[PDB]
């Protein structure tokens, strides 16, 4: 029975290696990674891989791994797929821990923009969880943490992390991770998956996929939002993506809104993530 080596980058930056049978469905690999992580609340997570166009794709757990990675390496990342709007309602501290690890990468990477003060507050909770109580022996006036807090580090940010860290004495790791999440969940780009697109006029926009629906970002003052319950049908055709909106009260007709994506693969990828969000957040 022939097996393929899988390499999975974990949220702590380490690499998990295992073997699966070459005809294995994605769920097989996911279940092994989740067992390695001691993770029971698995529904919020998934594996990503890079396609031949180097685009991030979710590994479909119902489909053969070989039919998704195709010509590419069996190399994957473990990631948050569905960002819970209220992390306090998760049943296990370890779920909140992996969510914190994902959000730290969202922040450092610039995917999750954040004010100075929120960067410093999130950093201070990470330091409290991982090192415990502030110690002045491991931090003089010139201290720079090993922890990555932001897409661009400044001395002023390091100073502010330490000032807030001092305020958290006695705080336990689950308590600090909960505080981290209570702040992170309020950021305007929390759990927003962004897709470059053009509107039916050719104007460049972003489409954001998240718990609260499909968001359209246009010119700054011009942004729209379609809550999932309002969306009856999601479809794609060639380079185009379509949402069918419920008729408004007393309106005779449904309305169909169309967008242009970079290529057919990008339209199909946006369709699949929208359908998956629509199903998940309908049930959660
Ligand atoms: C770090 N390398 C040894 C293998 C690798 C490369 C890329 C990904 C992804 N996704 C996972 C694993």
């Amino acid at each position: 029975p022939k097996s393929m080596q899988c390499k999975v980058i974990l949220l702590d930056g380490s690499e998990y290696t295992c073997d699966v049978e070459k005809r294995s469905r994605g769920q097989v690999l996911f279940d092994k990674v989740c067992e390695h992580l001691n993770l029971l609340e698995k529904d919020y997570f998934g594996l990503t891989y890079r396609d031949a166009e180097n685009q991030k794709n979710w590994l479909d757990p119902a489909k053969e791994i070989k039919k998704q990675v195709r010509s590419g390496a069996w190399h994957f990342s473990f990631n948050v797929k569905f960002y819970p709007p209220d992390p306090a309602q998760l049943s296990e501290d370890i779920t909140r821990y992996y969510l914190c690890l994902q959000l730290r990468d969202d922040i450092v990477s610039g995917r999750l923009p954040c004010s100075f003060v929120t960067l410093a507050l999130l950093g201070s909770y990470t330091v409290q969880s991982e090192l415990g109580d502030y110690d002045p022996d491991e931090c003089g006036s010139d201290y720079i943490s090993e922890f990555r807090f932001a897409p661009n580090h400044t001395k002023e940010l390091e100073d502010k992390v330490i000032e807030l860290h001092k305020s958290h004495r006695g705080m336990t790791p689950a308590e600090a991770e909960m505080h981290f999440l209570e702040n992170a969940k309020k950021l305007s780009m929390y759990g927003v998956d962004l897709h470059h697109a053009k509107d039916s006029e050719g104007v460049e926009i972003m489409l954001g996929v998240c718990a609260s629906g499909l968001l359209i970002y246009r010119d700054r003052l011009r942004i729209n939002r379609f809550a999932w319950p309002k969306v009856l049908k999601i479809s794609y055709k060639r380079n185009n993506f379509y949402i069918k909106i419920r008729p408004g009260e007393f309106e005779q007709f449904e309305s169909t809104i169309g967008f242009k994506l970079p290529n057919h693969r990008a339209a199909k990828r946006l369709w699949k993530v929208c359908v998956e969000h629509h199903t998940f957040f309908r049930l959660l």
